[PDB]
RNA sequence: AACAAA
């Protein structure tokens, strides 16, 4: 099946609408206090539009994280935070 | 849904 990186785990979820001033160093202090996050995976990198993969501790911790920043009111957009 | 750009 395609992937990321060597991150074949079913821990995974995707991550959209990324604010102009988003940094590595954001999902393991935020998102790793919602789930303890083992990898990162931003896919900013051109040939297509910015998004990125985000794998948790567990399918369980994702569901927090999902539910706490899916769907968010931003200015003139809406955070996407939701498995593939 | 800013969904593999490994």
């Amino acid at each position: 099946v395609i992937r990321g990186p060597a991150g074949n785990n079913d821990c995974r979820i995707y991550v959209g609408n990324l604010p102009p001033d988003i940094r590595t160093k954001d999902i393991e202090d935020v998102f790793s206090k919602y789930g303890a996050i083992r990898d990162i995976d931003l896919k900013n990198r051109r040939g297509g539009p910015p998004f990125a993969f985000v794998e948790f501790e567990d399918p369980r911790d994702a569901e927090d994280a999902v539910s706490g920043r899916d769907g968010y009111d931003y200015d003139g957009y809406r955070l996407r935070v939701e498995f593939p």
